């Protein structure tokens, strides 16, 4: 063969491939669409199904999501790391749950996407790695800790059971509520 022996596989369903995932499938879906690529895959991965079935349940629970996309994009990018970091460290101060690990990625996600629609190209990769190094440097160790993506993965997964579920309703409804107020992105 021409390759193989010689070729290691790239890129791994790490946190990488999972933030790739969800921006991407989001943004492909919505803006990055003839950028086809990123989300090219669907929920498959210990991670994948559970960001997917969190995201769809948060964004028809959310009704406020795309308006502080809007709100930032409103007067000029570039400084929307300042903007991002400080709702993140709102949403990080004490409850990284499952329930806010939702609105954690759909933060950014949306974002991209509606960064992808206007003159936001290079900020989409910006909002990307702000949320996948503020993740893994802090997120990570609250989810390996808790109970690892692979729990997420069962709360809404495959085997969501009823349990499980409420859960998460419970849960959310504590940390959720506790960071609501890290609506620092509702500029005019």
């Amino acid at each position: 063969g021409p390759l193989g022996s010689m070729a290691t596989p790239a890129s791994a369903p790490d946190t990488r491939a999972l933030v790739a995932d969800f921006v991407g499938y989001k943004l492909r879906q919505k803006g990055y669409v003839c950028g086809a690529g990123p989300g090219e895959g669907p929920a498959a991965d210990p991670l994948h199904q559970a960001m997917r079935a969190a995201g769809d349940e948060f964004e028809t629970r959310f009704r406020r999501t795309f308006s502080d996309l809007a709100a930032q994009l409103h007067v000029t990018p570039g400084s929307a790391q300042q903007r991002f970091t400080q709702v993140s460290d709102e949403l990080f101060q004490g409850g990284p749950n499952w329930g806010r690990l939702v609105a954690f990625f759909v933060f950014g996600a949306a974002l991209c996407a509606e960064s992808v629609n206007k003159e936001m190209e290079p900020l989409v990769g910006q909002v990307q790695e702000w949320m996948v190094e503020y993740l893994e440097t802090r997120l990570a160790d609250w989810i390996h800790s808790s109970g690892g993506w692979a729990e997420f993965t069962a709360l809404y997964g495959d085997g969501a059971l009823e349990e499980a579920r409420r859960l998460r309703e419970g849960n959310w409804a504590s940390v959720r509520t506790v960071l609501t107020g890290a609506v620092a992105l509702g500029a005019l």
